């Protein structure tokens, strides 16, 4: 699967990539689709040994961004709804001739530092989805952050 690996940094820090890598989009004509579409990203408590059981973005409560200006309530009890703010989540556009994997460009934004780990932590798998008009297409990927021992590190 794709993983993102992100630089621990003290100052916040965007990302862009193309939600094909994520998304099982298709071919090129429909990649070309669903550039002008939304996208979405849910959290996920599961781990490399239980990706198969915990299906992503399976309901509306799972999402916490999308690429829409309007921005997302997440549900008050799920409990990953408190990364909210630690992330924007936002769409580029693509040009009219876009190539394999380059139509759908979008940003992960981390607005925290990320020298030290967040409260719920950022690193872990997410699910991408594509708000068409038929059944969404779901993919997931690995948010990956570096780390690096410290000198009095045991
Ligand atoms: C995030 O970092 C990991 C490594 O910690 C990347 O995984 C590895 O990515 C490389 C690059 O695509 C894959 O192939 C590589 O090919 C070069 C040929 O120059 C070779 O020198 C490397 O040893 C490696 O074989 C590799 O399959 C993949 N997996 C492993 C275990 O290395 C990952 O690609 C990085 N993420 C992104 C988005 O780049």
């Amino acid at each position: 699967h794709l993983i993102i690996n992100v630089t621990r940094s003290d100052s916040p820090q965007t990302i862009t990539f193309d939600a094909c890598l994520v998304i099982p989009c298709g071919d090129l004509q429909s990649q070309r689709q669903l550039a002008a579409a939304e996208k979405y990203l849910c959290p996920s408590e599961a781990d490399a040994s239980t990706l198969f059981s915990f299906p992503f973005c399976h309901t509306w409560e799972y999402v916490v961004w999308t690429t829409q200006r309007q921005d997302w309530v997440p549900s008050q009890d799920f409990p990953l709804a408190v990364l909210k703010p630690y992330i924007h989540f936002t769409k580029g556009i693509a040009p009219p001739n876009c190539r394999y994997n380059q139509c759908n460009p979008v940003q992960i934004s981390i607005t925290i530092p990320t020298l030290q780990d967040s409260s719920p932590t950022l690193n872990r798998f997410y699910g991408m989805g594509a708000d068409v008009r038929g059944k969404d297409p779901i993919g997931f990927f690995e948010l990956h952050l570096s780390t690096s021992p410290s000198l009095i590190s045991p």
